[PDB]
């Protein structure tokens, strides 16, 4: 590569489990997130930076002062603006050396489907059960990783899922597709939470693509009141709409 | 507050660990930020939108191709423009209902204390060894709380330390980094400054570290050491 693409990469590069190996990976590599709010902005901006050669940003909403909170990609003056165009326009102002796409729409059927294909890994950043869902239907079918995550008020949920599919999909851990019983607190977020959320899905994604060993199949939880983490244990079901 | 204002906080507000009592208690809050770096730069990102009603940005330094990579608050377009200042306009176009103080000098001796006094927590955010002891120092002379972090390559390190200052001070304690490992540990700086700023309970007295390759995170019980030469 570059001589001054080493400088910006310069603190990856200088890591030995990524090294100007799997800095080449990452430039390689390409990644869907699904979904731009206080969970996949700073997933999108964390990955930009990082060197991912291509990111697909799919998103249909627009950017609203409710965001600004926890949403810290975007700014007051890109209100009512497009999130994945105001995204990918930032991110480029960071990594102009990385192609990012806009999606203005809701992936869906074939859509999402070849979208996913593609794609290397998938984070799923949309707080949606259903979307979440196919998501991962998708993700099974053409074998491609998933990393989602979530949260409610001071809570964290992650989850990272690789293709070879031992201890299922998230269809195994929910076989149901409606709500949590978490639909009372719904109410509110508090950014710091959802935000290393996402920031952490990124972190796997980075591990994932740069081929490192990082643990998966289990299910993170984090207590952002008590400050606390928690890990639980998956295994599939014994005949999963999917996975079986 | 506002139409716009009780807009813009309602997630916050519409949250029962916080609600109306806490967001105004962060709209009167001053939050000090040293370091605007991988650590810091999150922090202030995330305190601004939660909106902590002053902060003071020190840092005494610039933009740098280098920095683009973990350092998210900035762009390849500010390369050469002092942090402080273009941490201080960023954050301004997030949050321009806020007291957003920006400080290109380096702060030590006196600049440092009033500061620190001048401010209800002190977020650490200089990955320097040397400026963190100084801090430190003047966090607990002015019984001020310090959050405090560090992260190198895969592996973070979190600190909260409040004025009983019962399980000890920094002193009684004591280059290539992953993007997002920064990220977490800054980003967790803010939380841990919100509730403190807004009144939750948060078990601080320990030494939390977090090995971002691994995925898992370890604690180790602090000790104020005996006669430490500031508690
Ligand atoms: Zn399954
Ligand atoms: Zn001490």
């Amino acid at each position: 590569m570059n001589d001054r693409d080493f400088m910006r990469y310069s603190r990856q590069i200088l890591l030995d489990d990524i090294a100007l190996d799997g800095q080449q990976k990452l430039l390689d590599s390409q990644v869907l997130i699904i979904g731009l709010g206080g969970l996949g902005t700073p997933a999108a901006l964390y990955l930009a930076g990082a060197g991912v050669g291509t990111l697909v940003l799919a998103d249909d909403d627009d950017v609203h002062l409710s965001n600004l909170q926890r949403q810290i990609l975007f700014t007051t003056e890109d209100i009512d603006r497009p999130k994945s165009q105001v995204s990918q326009q930032r991110l480029t102002q960071l990594n102009p050396d990385i192609q990012l796409t806009a999606l203005q729409q809701r992936l869906t059927g074939e859509a999402l489907k070849d979208a996913v294909a593609r794609a290397d890994v998938v984070l799923d950043c949309t707080d949606n059960m259903a979307t979440r869902q196919e998501i991962n239907a998708a993700c099974v079918a053409l074998n491609t990783p998933l990393i989602t995550a979530s949260a409610v008020g001071f809570g964290g949920q992650l989850m990272v899922l690789t293709p070879p599919w031992e201890q299922g999909c998230y269809r195994c851990l929910w076989p149901d597709n409606q709500e949590p019983e978490r639909n009372c607190r719904t109410a509110g977020v508090v950014g710091p939470v959802v935000g290393v959320m996402g920031t952490l899905q990124a972190l796997e994604a980075i591990k994932l693509l740069s081929g490192i060993e990082t643990p998966a199949g289990e299910l993170r939880l984090f207590d952002g009141k008590s400050s606390q983490w928690r890990s639980l244990a998956l295994r599939r079901a014994s005949g999963c709409p999917v996975c079986g």
